[PDB]
């Protein structure tokens, strides 16, 4: 990263190039920086929503030989209607006089285009489906890396994994733009946006190990993430997804110590014919993470000790258990916050098993997952999980995602 030729970052209260070249950034009047993490840039389908990088003359691409790579993270809202079918739109443009490079999007596609001075084109494409129960890609932060070896191939990587490659040895002189324009160009959906972060340009072909290291290093692994890959936050309502049984959602039979929380039913079907078919995500009891031990910001960090509130009939209850009940599996209840007394409720948050319940002495009661009790999948804390994780890398019932409302998903709250 310290040897990138362009490193676009929000640092010291402004968007600048941190590279040694210090290229000029021109921003339009409708570029939105996420208050929680201002490196997350939102570009709307508006002419004033644009970032233009004016490259130093030293790094403008004009070569038959120079290898180069780009890396960035992108969050692409779900395509909601037929207006998005068959509508390729440019998002990152370094084409001038029908030569250079660009990144483009289409319904279920991320496209890399290289064009030489003879106007010959090579494209590499990542395709993802919107006909999927739970998507890895729709409206979630994904890590893009494109590498170009002028003697061999153009390669697209997604989350550090090679997806597509095409030969480019038959392309000649490439004279790209001296400007890079981040802007939605030719998108017919007026509500479309993208979110982008951590843009870099490199004057080399990155190798698989460098791409994996970049993915790991830009993941911010000390900070817990929500389903969308935004930072997990305190005092923000979350719908819960269990990764072991994703078609079930959380409910509470009754509040109080005699009640329990459990995984039930089937998720709804979100359907727009020929456009998407997904599992509904805004279902079941909402969870809210509350500060207990701690930073003064609202970000949930690895090993933070917290309370979990659950929302039942529009009122907040406390997720808790009597750790003294029979068996390693401790059934969780939703209790009245006042007069909780000495019941076990402190959760250690971990950045897939996120929630380690502790007794008031600071001993592990175990990761929160579930267990079957007479045909009922009750939520439990269980040290069985803690042990199993240390001796296998399988998915367990303690694997959760936290899903807040996000306008890029489009489901009604
Ligand atoms: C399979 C099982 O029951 N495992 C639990 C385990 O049990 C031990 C042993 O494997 C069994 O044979 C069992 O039976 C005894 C019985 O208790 C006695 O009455 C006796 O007379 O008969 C048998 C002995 O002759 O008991 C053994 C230990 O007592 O015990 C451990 C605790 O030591 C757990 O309770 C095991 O159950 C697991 O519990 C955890 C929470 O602790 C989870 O609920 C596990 O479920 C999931 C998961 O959350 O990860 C999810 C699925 O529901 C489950 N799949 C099933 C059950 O079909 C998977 C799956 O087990 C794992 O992925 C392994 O492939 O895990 C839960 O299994």
């Amino acid at each position: 990263i310290n040897t990138s030729i362009l490193s676009l970052r929000y640092e010291n209260n402004h968007l600048i190039d941190l590279s040694r070249y210090a290229s000029k950034i021109n921003i339009g009047s409708r570029v939105n920086f996420d208050p929680i993490d201002k490196n997350q840039i939102q570009l709307f389908n508006l002419e004033s929503s644009k970032i233009e990088v004016i490259l130093k003359n030293a790094i403008v691409y004009n070569s038959m030989y120079e290898n180069f790579s780009t890396s960035f993270w992108i969050k692409i809202p779900k395509y909601f209607s037929e207006i998005s079918l068959n509508n390729e739109y440019t998002i990152i443009n370094c084409i001038e006089n029908n030569s250079g490079w660009k990144v483009s999007l289409n319904y279920g596609e991320i496209i890399w285009t290289l064009q030489d001075n003879k106007q010959n084109i090579q494209r590499v494409v990542f395709k993802y489906s919107q006909m999927v129960a739970i998507s890895d890609y729709i409206n979630r932060w994904i890590f893009i890396t494109i590498t170009n070896n002028r003697l061999t191939k153009s390669k697209i990587y997604i989350n550090g994994r090679l997806i597509d490659q095409k030969p480019i040895s038959n392309l000649g002189n490439i004279h790209a733009s001296n400007k890079i324009m981040f802007k939605l160009d030719g998108c017919r959906d007026p509500r479309r946006y993208i979110m982008i972060k951590y843009f870099n340009l490199f004057d080399k072909e990155l190798n698989e190990k460098e791409i994996k290291d970049l993915y790991d290093s830009q993941s911010n692994s000390g900070i817990l993430k929500d389903f969308w890959g935004n930072y997990l936050q305190y005092d923000k309502p979350y719908y819960m997804l269990n990764l072991f049984d994703p078609n079930k959602y959380v409910d509470v039979n009754n509040v109080g110590i005699r009640g329990y929380m459990y995984l039930k039913g089937s998720r709804s079907t979100l359907l727009t014919t020929n456009i998407y078919l997904n599992s509904g995500l805004y279902m079941g009891t909402k969870f809210i993470i509350k500060k207990y031990a701690s930073n003064k910001d609202n970000i949930v960090r690895n090993n933070d000790r917290v309370y979990i509130n659950v929302v039942v009939n529009n009122k907040e209850y406390r997720l808790a258990t009597n750790a003294s009940q029979a068996g390693v599996e401790k059934i969780l209840s939703a209790l009245e916050i006042p007069d909780i007394g000495n019941l076990s409720q402190v959760v250690v948050m971990k950045s897939k098993c996120k929630m380690n319940l502790q007794d008031n002495n600071g001993n592990d009661i175990g990761f929160i997952g579930f267990h079957k009790f007479n045909d009922i999948y009750k939520l439990v804390a269980s040290n069985w999980y803690n042990r199993q994780i240390e001796i296998s890398s399988r998915t367990f019932g303690c694997s959760w995602e936290f899903i807040p409302v996000d306008d890029g998903w489009g489901e009604k709250p």
